[PDB]
């Protein structure tokens, strides 16, 4: 009748355990990388947790264990989850892999995360100085 299947719950974006820092990379990274993918015309699908339920995708959790999206990212950054900025880019690269394995090659989805992706790259090759 109909798949059965629930949404995971989102990923962990604050923990009180981790110590907490505000570096130049980190500023960097929600102020220029995040906002600039997070205004693009084609951020929209990527904004929040891929909602498998709504969507109708039951098998999307089945093959992908470490979901990310950029409203999980924006609220780490808000929240000091990351203390190396890696850790950050990481997320978006999870982000990006993410669409690249559950979607076709060429399929629109995938064309929107290249766009995307192409102005992380630029912006990561703009990284700034560490302390
Ligand atoms: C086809 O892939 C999607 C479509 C989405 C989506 C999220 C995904 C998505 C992402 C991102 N990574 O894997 C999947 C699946 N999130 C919300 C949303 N709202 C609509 C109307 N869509 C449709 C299905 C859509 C299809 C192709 C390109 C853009 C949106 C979508």
């Amino acid at each position: 009748l109909v798949p059965r299947g629930s949404n995971p719950p989102p990923p962990e974006t604050s923990n009180p355990n981790k110590p907490k820092r505000q570096t130049n990379q980190l500023q960097y990274l929600l102020r220029v990388v995040l906002k600039t993918l997070w205004k693009h015309q084609f951020a929209w699908p990527f904004q929040q947790p891929v909602d498998a339920v709504k969507l109708n995708l039951p098998d999307y959790y089945k093959i992908i264990k470490t979901p990310m999206d950029m409203g999980t990212i924006k609220k780490r950054l808000e929240n000091n989850y990351y203390w190396n900025a890696q850790e950050c880019i990481q997320d978006f690269n999870t982000m990006f892999t993410n669409c690249y394995i559950y979607n076709k090659p060429g399929d629109d989805i995938v064309l929107m995360a290249e766009a995307l992706e192409k102005l992380f790259l630029q912006k990561i090759n703009e990284l700034p100085t560490e302390e």
